[PDB]
């Protein structure tokens, strides 16, 4: 997604930068991770669109059945920690919108 955690933003080598922590002998595989957004399965566009000159369509989205917002587990308050300062995010590069960057 946009904006994540990266090294421009001067973070130091890992100074108990969690508060709570995730799961700790559980886990799971990522298969919990539905996507928020699906196009709609019977998308279909006018034709009196011309793609040409808005440059695409634009293919509708429904939210999920299956949506959770994002893979929490148990985010469980941590055996005591320093204080995430307040890290500036950086514009994710592996974020790509459409395009790779």
């Amino acid at each position: 997604s946009k904006k994540i955690k990266d090294p421009d933003a001067a973070k130091p080598e890992d100074w108990d930068e969690r508060a709570k922590i995730d799961d700790p002998t559980d886990s799971k595989p990522e298969d919990w991770d539905k996507p928020e957004h699906i196009p709609d399965p019977d998308a279909k566009k006018p034709e009196d669109w011309d793609e040409e000159m808005d440059g695409e369509w634009e293919p509708p989205v429904i939210q999920n059945p299956e949506y959770k917002g994002e893979w929490k587990p148990r985010q469980i308050d941590n055996p005591d920690y320093k204080g995430t300062w307040i890290h500036p995010e950086i514009d994710n590069p592996e974020y790509s919108p459409d395009a790779n960057i």
